[PDB]
């Protein structure tokens, strides 16, 4: 069923930023449907404003995350002011983990002490948030990886490089069930900047009752620099 709880419902008590939930995605159907109710539950109860963007690669080249992260961004709405780089099948199931705006700094819910897997220091991949302005000082992300080496480790060296510092959860005592967990030397110019693509559609998605919306990205990729965006 489809109902919309009241506890969905916005008020002036939520406070001032408003979350875009940027999720990059391809054939994770089934991680999807568990996923946006999910977040729209977690993020309601906490108050926090929020709009899921399902960031959908439907061009025929390889699976580019950075890059859709990059889009999300750019057609966020602009109601939005920070956004969160959030794996679909990575659910937050401990309250207290902080999905507030971040503004000291890029905040690491995902952090290697609390991820079910990864576990070394400078792991930025999972769940990221930064406020929209800092996103920007960074010129966001690698567009060139198409989905080979670490495009994460990459990302943390523009923080760093931006004068940045990157923030994580602190106190939080559940370890490896603080979520539940569904199943290269490139150039280093560009970025956020330099995303070539279009929108080919987008799509109001509800699944039981709660929205968010689809956008289907298609990606264009210069061969001539970046040939192995094809190589798929
Ligand atoms: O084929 C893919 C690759 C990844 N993703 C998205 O990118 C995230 C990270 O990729 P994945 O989980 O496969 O790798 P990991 O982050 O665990 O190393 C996923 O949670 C999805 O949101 C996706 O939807 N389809
Ligand atoms: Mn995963």
């Amino acid at each position: 069923g489809s109902d919309i709880p009241e506890h969905w419902e916005e008020d002036a008590s939520w406070g001032p930023h408003r979350l875009a939930v940027l999720v990059p995605f391809r054939e994770r159907f089934e991680e999807l449907l568990v996923f946006v109710p999910h977040m729209r539950r977690f993020l309601s109860r906490k108050k926090i404003r929020h709009h899921i963007y399902v960031l959908n690669q439907v061009d025929h080249f390889r699976f580019n995350r950075a890059a859709l992260i990059n889009v999300g961004f750019l057609e966020s709405s602009n109601s939005t002011d920070y956004i969160a780089m959030h794996d679909v099948d990575l659910l937050p199931l401990n309250e207290e983990l902080d999905y507030g705006f971040p503004e000291a700094g890029p905040f690491h819910v995902a952090s290697p002490e609390l991820h079910p897997l990864y576990h070394y220091k400078t792991y930025v991949g999972g769940i990221l948030l930064l406020s929209k302005q800092h996103y920007r000082l960074c010129n966001g992300m690698s567009n060139r990886f198409w989905g080979w080496g670490r495009e994460d480790d990459e990302f943390y060296r523009r923080i760093k490089g931006a004068g940045l510092q990157l923030f994580r959860p602190s106190g939080i005592t559940t370890g490896y069930k603080t979520f539940r967990h569904l199943h290269f030397k490139v150039d280093r110019e560009g970025g956020l900047n330099t995303v070539k693509y279009h929108v080919a559609s987008r799509t109001a998605l509800s699944v039981g009752g709660a929205p968010c919306t689809v956008l289907n990205i298609m990606l264009d990729c210069d061969k001539t620099a970046t040939p192995w965006c094809t190589f798929s």
